[PDB]
């Protein structure tokens, strides 16, 4: 039925401060009702400037707890992505704001800045998807183009790599899911043997 008093009012408060922010009139992030009582909501941040992530907008699943301001939000990308703290398969999030350095002075709205400086600065050696941490130290260019690849395919962002376009569609040309795809090619360098080697593995 209903939160407790100090959460309902805090994500009132929080969900107007996000209506009213300059960030949201300049479409950089937003929040959207889900549940009538607050428990639940959808997020959406613009991919940062000047990173494989520009041009994307991202789909975030955000749950309110019991327990708020005492407790982070439980936040998800319902987008899927491609970077070192963020699972390419569920779209957790390992960010300490929203595990051990929760405090309850922050908001909605600066979980949301948050999340967007996480796209605009990964942390690969405490990762949260380790197959993207080992791209994105070992082959930098790599990272960055499957990053983009996957901004295009998923979020909306405009260009990707023609190569990387043209192996995609051969593979869902020969009968493999698009997802399951761009996953395999993503997880074995882009190499279409050991990419088709794993998608004939299922
Ligand atoms: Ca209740």
């Amino acid at each position: 039925f209903d939160m407790a008093n100090i959460a309902v009012q805090r994500i009132k408060r929080e969900f107007k401060e996000v209506l009213k922010s300059e960030e949201t009139s300049k479409n950089q992030i937003k929040v959207d009702l889900v549940d009538e009582n607050f428990t639940e909501l959808r997020g959406e941040i613009a991919g940062p400037p000047d990173t494989p992530y520009e041009g994307g907008r991202y789909q975030l699943e955000i749950k309110i707890p019991e327990t708020y301001p005492f407790n982070p939000p439980k936040v998800r990308f319902i987008t899927k992505i491609w970077h070192p703290n963020i699972s390419s398969v569920t779209g957790a999030i390992c960010l300490d704001i929203l595990k051990d350095q929760w405090a309850a002075a922050m908001t909605l709205r600066t979980v949301l800045l948050s999340l967007q400086a996480l796209l605009a600065a990964a942390e690969p050696d405490d990762p949260q998807d380790a197959v993207v941490a080992n791209q994105y130290k070992q082959n930098p260019e790599m990272f960055k183009q499957t990053a983009r690849l996957w901004a295009h395919v998923y979020a909306g962002a405009p260009v990707s790599s023609p190569e990387y376009t043209k192996k995609i569609e051969n593979l869902c040309a020969a009968g493999f899911d698009r997802n399951a795809v761009i996953v395999a090619l993503s997880s074995k360098s882009w190499d279409v043997e050991t990419a088709t080697e794993l998608l004939l593995s299922n």
